[PDB]
């Protein structure tokens, strides 16, 4: 019995086709992804193959103005139009709190939404009961397939789920549900979830009875053969795990941003054992036409985005100096504003051990692409912010040793004076440079804002300590020559869209007035 | 023909009786003021004297939780109960914008509200037309008296009137209105207004046809004889100005906070010339009973204040360190929070020459009387803030030369180490002390945030420059040994209530996390 699994993950609000690097589409003949093109390919496959499941492994929420304006209603609408068969909850599905999940998505989706390791308490438990499920048994052809969901246990540190949800260890929560399905004579089991490739491999190894793992979160690209685009595979597709019980369990993921459709064919025997599997993600490039009806619907929904983009978000009473002559040479108030917004976006529910889990931010000055002039009655719109931050990136959370962060600050000024983009703007960090010293030895003081303290204050950076830092995805991936960040980081989770982080902060503050205050000094 | 003028000014929300120093009443047998006691005295005088006008010279708004909760409705209600005959607009009547004046007060008062030098434009001009007036002609006995109002031209820098009101020079606006009254055969003219004693004397000298000036704003105490309490007279009551035309024009004011009722008897001839005048403010002490009916009404209205005082204003995720061991010895995050709130409260509509008119704050650490613990789910209530700031003061705007501010910072540490209250918390100021130097020579660096700049940044304090600084009224009056501030300041305007400044900021921010960030350092 042959099953075709089509799967997406970490689509992150890329409803419209994108450029090759998942930023805004500019040259249509070279654009990729989007839901209209996905529809064409899914429909084609469903014409030809009898036993098809279309699955999403989470993180449809967050990533473009679509999510800012429609807040998940676009996810329900377009996933319903595609006829997804099931979705697992990702961390970003909690970005607008549990109510921002229930109302736009759980109540509107025409497919089951799954997570076995999220447990509710208090009145919420009654309010949400049955709106997401630990698993669903789905009819496929003349057979049935069980799908058991899971969501990163780190979600409370990455999103805004509130204090009435408990995120249990994935393997601990999954095993009893898989065991239950076995007792109900469901012998074909897919684990669909949102914890990252490393956890996916552990689930494949340790959760007895799982036949295939369909994952997400880590934006992992897997491929068998020559890759079709610029993404570099982390492993073959599928990635085969040898389980504790000796079975071969395929693990799949399909990058992010709707650029690829995962495609896995599995051959099962009559007892539900995987005999073999093979496939590859399908690049959704311009050789696949956008479905005209979906495209027309997208264009209709875009009108409200255009309208929103020119509305006042808030006001500034200061010039927002995002000039290169400032931001590539010294502390600039636009950089301070953006870092302050990054930290504010990452205020998460703490225990008593930390005032907040993260206090620190770095931002390459070359990422700041425009000033904003305060003389238009102080108004700031989304369009103004999109001129400052035009790359379509995210502000991500990483863990870095102090030694790595010192190397990054040396890199920031190693060729100072040439208006290069690597000069760092900061938050929660006070740095002093002495440019008369040799490159590599110019950082003479580096103090950081504590997190494990009830009163935030600055102390010297410690070379062995691990620090949480918010920074652009561009830097987390080693852009601007920051190879030490890519190579030495100890954890990396994708964050919110850059423009939206700043827009939310401005709207919360209403009137902003960022100063240059001595975060960066020169001896 | 004899007229008795009863007058109040700068009552500032002191609806309930107060202590001798106008803070919260503690020992009832020694408390003073309040509207119930005022009612008793006004009613008594009106039984005995045939020709009485009860006038208010502005600034009923702002000063206690009464204003925070009732937003001016309490002013209309209790002034109506007293049967005020007229009121001039003060600067604080604009604290909640023009709409916060129109709705609670202008539309509800049963007496004319006056200002001849405020001109409206745009749609506001039609919306407000006739709701305040330049003057009113009032029948008194068998005669008539004209009352012409005025309001500080500095109101745009002191309050929130918006950009559709123009505050004209007082003398320029008053003269044509007084001239008009003369043509209507109104020969007895009172100028009632809110610009300060110095401007009141200029109006008396220069506005031809004004017979008596009843003022406010400067909290000026005038008295003929031995003073009855602790206020020190600035001059006799009335203060006699010799006008340009040779007439003797009495000028009166009655301190602030409802502690005194001004009382002036004027003898007019048949042509409306003042033959003589005499009087004195009446101390509203415990020898005058509180009117039982007004007192019972006050007690009924107080219930909603009690309820409000325990409601959550916002949250903190950090411990708010208002301990003396911190705030009298080093930078403390409670001090930073309070100074940040002070600056935020003083954001006013600027021209293009300044991002804001004021950027700088000082706060004596001895004025910070409690920490606030973040472990009660982060909640902050008014009652918590009242423990931090229990003195009933205001955060005022002053102009100080840099040399004066340097002397103040030397005073801040002149006997450092004894846990004395004069140690300064700051905003918009970065100070470095070297305590090994002699007292008086311990300030080694003092940088301040610019105002006449589009991008706020820090520069050295200049000894000759004049700076605007927000600070407690206690310091503006020379408390804590800061005699240089009292003696050398170049301007002083009373600001908003201390607790309300902080409560408004917390409610705007929703979640606060003030840090210790290097505003104060020691070599
Ligand atoms: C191969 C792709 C590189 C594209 S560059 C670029 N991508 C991004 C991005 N995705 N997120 C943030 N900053 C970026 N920048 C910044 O742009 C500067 C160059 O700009 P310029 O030519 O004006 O000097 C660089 O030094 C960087 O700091
Ligand atoms: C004659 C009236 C003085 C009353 S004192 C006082 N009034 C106020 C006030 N009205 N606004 C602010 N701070 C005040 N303090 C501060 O209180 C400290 C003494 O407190 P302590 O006895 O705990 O050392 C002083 O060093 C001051 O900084
Ligand atoms: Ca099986
Ligand atoms: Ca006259
Ligand atoms: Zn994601
Ligand atoms: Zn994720
Ligand atoms: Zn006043
Ligand atoms: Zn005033």
């Amino acid at each position: 019995w042959e099953l075709t699994i089509l799967h997406t993950n970490d689509v992150h609000s890329r409803l419209e086709q994108t450029s090759e690097d998942s930023s805004k589409c500019v040259d249509a003949s070279r654009c990729m992804g989007g839901v209209a093109r996905l529809f064409t390919k899914v429909q084609q496959i469903r014409r030809a193959e009898p036993n098809v499941l279309l699955l999403d492994a989470g993180d449809q929420y967050q990533g473009t103005i679509w999510f800012t304006v429609y807040k998940g209603a676009e996810v329900a609408h377009f996933m319903n139009a595609l006829r997804y068969d099931a979705m697992a909850l990702g961390n970003h599905e909690f970005d607008n709190g549990v109510e921002g999940l229930i109302e736009p998505l759980l109540k509107e989706a025409k497919f089951p939404i799954l997570s076995a390791n999220i447990k509710a308490k208090g009145p919420l438990a009654s309010q949400i009961s049955g709106l997401y499920l630990p698993y669903k048994v789905l009819p496929v052809g003349d057979e049935v397939v069980g799908i058991v969901g899971y969501t990163s246990k780190e979600t409370p540190f990455l999103s805004n789920p509130g204090t009435n949800l408990v995120f249990e260890d994935e393997i601990t929560a999954l095993q009893p549900e898989v065991d239950k399905l076995k007792t109900l004579n469901v012998n074909k089991i897919i684990a669909l979830g949102h914890s990252g490739f490393e956890m996916d491999k552990l689930i494949a190894q340790k959760v007895r009875g799982v036949d295939v793992v369909v994952g997400g979160h880590s934006n992992t690209f897997l491929y068998t053969g020559n890759p079709p685009s610029k993404e570099v595979p982390a492993g073959k597709y599928p990635f085969i795990v040898t389980s504790d019980d000796g079975r071969k369990v395929p693990v799949v993921q399909a990058y992010a941003f709707g650029k690829y459709l995962g495609y896995l064919k599995i051959e099962f025997d009559e007892r539900g054992n995987v005999i073999s599997s093979h496939g590859n993600p399908i690049l959704l490039d311009s050789s696949i036409p956008e479905d005209p009806s979906i495209k027309a619907d997208i264009n209709k929904w875009r009108i409200k985005l255009d309208d929103y983009s020119t509305q006042e978000l808030g006001k500034t009473i200061v010039y927002l100096d995002g000039s290169s002559q400032s931001c590539r040479f010294r502390e600039c108030n636009m950089g301070n504003l953006i870092c302050d917004a990054m930290i504010n976006n990452n205020l998460r529910h703490t225990d008593e051990m930390f005032w907040n889990h993260v206090s620190m931010c770095i931002l390459n000055g070359g990422g700041i692409r425009s000033p904003i002039d305060e003389r238009n009655d102080g108004t700031i719109t989304w369009e103004n912010l999109a001129a400052v931050l035009p790359f379509g990136g995210t502000f991500d959370l990483v863990q870095l040793k102090g030694s790595t962060l010192k190397k990054a600050f040396e890199h920031s000024v190693h060729r100072y004076g040439q208006s290069t983009g690597e000069f760092l703007q900061v938050g929660g960090i006070h740095v002093v440079y002495d440019l008369s010293r040799k490159p590599g030895d110019r950082v003479v003081k580096l103090d950081v804002l504590c997190t494990s303290c009830r009163v935030p204050s600055y102390d010297p950076l410690k070379m062995d300590e691990v620090y949480k830092v918010i920074l652009p995805n561009f830097l987390a991936n080693g852009g601007d020559g920051f190879q030490m960040i890519k190579d030495e980081l100890l954890r990396h989770d994708s964050g919110d869209q850059d423009i939206n982080v700043v827009s939310t902060y401005i709207s919360k503050m209403k009137v902003i007035y960022p100063a240059v205050e001595g975060r960066i000094k020169f001896s």
